[PDB]
């Protein structure tokens, strides 16, 4: 790590934020985390940890306002300057000097960038999310994303353009295959997690693109070589994060009978799910077929009345039972509901014998489990979530954590949005507050960050924006990222993402590897 | 190609935004993309992509100010300083270094103009829908506005002097002669909408200047001939764009029977649309007849009951039902709507044996169908628009997707205002909610996009704006605009609109092609 | 071109006598062009004539035509009628404040339902009837 410039001294060098000026030779760009080192007095040297967050170079020699760049162009004697501000982050010692003007500074990327990144207090637990500008790989905290400390991971951004699920993809393969499970394992004392069986839940709003998770990509080995190339590194991605570049082991897929004949859109091992009729009533799921707030009048009071009948009956003993149901009988817009809900889920509560049939999610020795609902229509959509949530929360309720579940959704914020009041909010918000204790932990996409109810994102840990619009730039939910940061949000790019963690005072830009395994066709 | 000018010293060049001279020769306005080479020590190229916002000219050599400016005229040593500044869009490589001052700055017309616009991300569906100060279409990207990725189109600006009406009919244009549909369509492996079935459904509440859209216009040919010239083209825009000048397909003019009668403003071709009383009873859709809030006292519930009886009375089974409805029966308020609708609404309700006068719109081959309810007053328009829409919705909720429909409306913040808590205001709702998993998409045309919901706005994708109003960019709902839009807004002659799209940083300008279809008479 | 214009006035009667022309601004008009400088008149220059308003009716109630009548030239007066005014199902106009204490809205909507039917079955005289029909007191 060769000398980059001198720290400037015309501007002020407060311990905060100081200027320094850049040599001819190895250039500097944004987000490129620097080290100052500095000699106090009686011996004991200093050094700075902190990221650049603002460069600019100035024409100095010159006086007058686009009037002799033709000179400059043909003939003047002038020289340009290359100054970059500097953040700081830590400091070595825990003392407040500001730096001597005339110190050199570099970039480090061996030990020194381990203080960088708090990485001493994080050493057994070390989990690498994403690639730094260098061949070097940012460590996330473990602890934080777990319940060993508390905490959530929060992605935001416009949907679309950026590619929220492929980074969610990438943090839950990246976990598996780091062994950052098996680490916290060890020295376990007799704790509440021992097991490193962390299981994932996947749903897909969206087309077929999110299936051939088992399927190894070929067309990705092409297109990374090329990037890597036009970029430069020393190797590939895969290899220099230190993760497999094998896909995701084979795991099960689970839709509709009807819709899985009908979409064939995989022919190959598909497992359908039918929830019996029986059990339905018995365990008591009937309001959450209305994916509405259902605020108006007081239709909460006739779900809640006509359910409890039905349990009774359920306990003391599809189409059919819309047709009872309207015999015994806000009455219409109750069957009116129904009847929207019955051709797409007719199909999926049918009276039978064969009991194993039931989807079972966190089976015996499973990590994926991708629920194909697409087919569905909104209403139908919302119910299948909040049936299947229920079930694995008490599960995990009733038995001890023990375990580890990560449940993954997408575009959230319709699902539980503010002051709707619905009957799936309860349960994310069930979620959120008490996950930590559990294993079951959230992984959010969201949209605006603003329609989303406040207590699901004010106890995330982790939060990730990604090319977040000018909009929205600025609303008070977005208060923790810097100002100096705000005029760089739009123009990221796909395959780029900010991460903001806790005990990190600032946010750094990362890029993720392409991932490994198919998602068209 | 030319340099027009150098990039500037004296200013910051921040990689954000940097300064930069033109040297005398081309000009350079504003709004226009250009490129600038940056050649890094080490020896990698790298490329900046921006558009200028704010120029500039300054008179050097001169200090007293207007003492010597006629001294300048006659003998005075003096010259000009011009200067314009550039919001970078991307940059070609990622890494963010400052230009180095003193390299040349060419505009981009090739393929450089394509990674400027973010050509190369969306490739194969590429939808022209505007063209710029020269000779090159704009892309807009299919796959946001319809259901593939999300998203919908919202039109805004003042009424009246900013053609908000033309845009829509343009953009119908474009998308069903350029072949976009036919183009996303193949390579389906199995997809969910792979038909070519597009289809539009415009309701017109202005005069008679939408409904002649068959007939070719004449006019148009002397007027776009005379200003081609007078701005200098290289041919026809129309040639410019790549899309015939012929006119609409097949359309169906739905118009009330009384009214087509007396019309003649059109005589040729016109099929009447009439609801019959025994289907309308047996529809259930009572409701959408109030077109008012009903805010005051509690009218919701005695519609819900009046409907209630009246609907199973007809299931078992125009003034008529009226009188019927004094025997069985605030309600006089209700009377009083029903019996001012009598001598507007009875040309939808008449008994007869005929069949083929229902409306049936999405019909086995048709493209654009066109329902007049010019000649319908406030109430009676309201009442035609929630049918149609309802009606639609169920028709294509029954069936799978299996095409795309436009639905467009004017003056959308009547049909759907704030606190409205309409039956006609759930069902714009529901469509801007559901819109994009089935094949319905809302393109709504507002006056100051802040008397809507801001849900509707929201879920928007596509935004335009014509000569806003002075008093309105400054709302908070308008914030993707930057600070150097905001005066120039208003001086948008019309015949110009700022077009946004996701994954474009900032917004950039177009024209029009003036229309071909018949407008006047 | 039909355009009809419809004005109501509450200040002093400098809005009555609008039919009637007048010599007394002329002076003034041109007292003030001199001053500015102008080509020709106001009038003139924008193109309007100087003829004043068309004969037009003006209306005042038959109670003040005997009292104002300030203008004794000619005034029509507007007689409406007690039957006429129940038949209109539309009193509430009486109420002209908010009308947001207690239920007065709804008991406007319980009298009017009433009293129609009673004129479909066909002031002072009807406050006496409504009196002894039956909040109400400040009603009546």
């Amino acid at each position: 790590a060769d000398a980059i410039g001198m720290v400037l001294g015309t501007e002020d060098v407060t311990p905060t934020v100081f200027w320094f000026a850049v040599s001819h030779g190895a250039s500097v760009g944004l987000d490129d985390l620097v080290v100052v080192e500095t000699r106090k007095p009686d011996g004991t040297p200093v050094r700075f940890y902190g990221l650049v967050d603002n460069v600019r170079k100035r024409h100095e020699g010159v006086t007058f306002e686009s009037d002799v760049e033709d000179v400059v162009a043909g003939l003047l004697p002038a020289s340009v300057s290359y100054a970059a501000r500097v953040l700081v982050t830590r400091v070595d010692p825990e003392n407040f000097i500001p730096p001597q003007p005339g110190d050199h500074v570099r970039h480090a990327a061996g030990r020194e960038l381990a203080m960088a990144l708090s990485a001493d207090k994080m050493e057994e637990a070390a989990f690498p999310g994403g690639l730094l500008a260098d061949g070097q790989p940012l460590p996330l905290n473990f602890r934080f994303i777990n319940g060993e400390s508390g905490g959530h991971i929060n992605i935001s951004g416009i949907s679309g353009v950026a590619t929220k699920t492929s980074y969610a993809l990438f943090l839950l393969h990246s976990i598996f295959r780091s062994g950052v499970m098996d680490r916290t394992a060890q020295g376990s004392g007799g704790r509440q997690s021992g097991t490193a069986g962390g299981r994932a839940l996947i749903f897909n709003v969206k087309g077929e693109d999110l299936l051939f998770l088992d399927k190894p990509n070929a067309r990705m080995v092409e297109k990374e070589d090329k990037v890597v190339r036009a970029k430069g590194l020393s190797a590939d991605r895969y290899a220099l994060l230190g993760l497999p570049a094998e896909p995701f082991r084979d795991v099960q897929l689970l839709a509709p009978p009807r819709a899985g004949a009908a979409g064939t859109q995989r022919s190959e091992g598909v497992t359908p799910f039918v929830f019996t009729i029986r059990e339905f009533c018995a365990r008591r799921m009937l309001p959450y077929v209305f994916s509405d707030a259902s605020a108006s009048l007081n239709l909460g009071f006739v779900i809640g009345n006509i359910e409890e009948k039905l349990f009774r009956l359920a306990a003391a003993q599809i189409s059919y039972l819309e047709y009872k149901l309207l015999e015994e009988r806000f009455t219409r817009r109750l069957r009116g509901v129904q009847k929207y809900l019955s051709p797409l889920i007719r199909g999926d509560l049918t009276p039978e014998q064969a009991e194993g049939y039931r989807p079972d999610p966190l089976r015996r020795g499973i990590q994926l489990t991708v629920v194909d609902i697409h087919a569905l229509s909104a209403h139908a959509q919302m119910f299948v979530v909040g049936v299947l949530l229920r079930e694995v929360f008490e599960y995990k309720e009733r038995v001890g954590r023990q375990d580890t579940v990560f449940v993954v959704l997408d575009e959230l914020n319709k699902y539980a949005p503010r002051e709707g009041d619905s009957p799936i909010k309860d349960v994310l918000l069930d979620i959120a507050e008490r996950g930590r204790s559990l294993g079951i932990i959230l992984i959010g996409a969201q949209q605006t960050a603003s329609e989303v109810e406040r207590r699901i994102v004010s106890n995330a840990a982790i939060r990730v924006v990604g090319r977040l619009d000018l909009a929205e730039a600025e609303r008070p939910e977005y208060r923790f990222l810097p100002q100096s940061f705000r005029g760089r949000a739009g123009i990221l790019q796909p395959g780029t993402m900010l991460v903001s963690q806790p005990d990190v005072p600032n946010p750094v830009l990362v890029n993720y590897p392409f991932p490994a395994w198919a998602t068209r066709r």
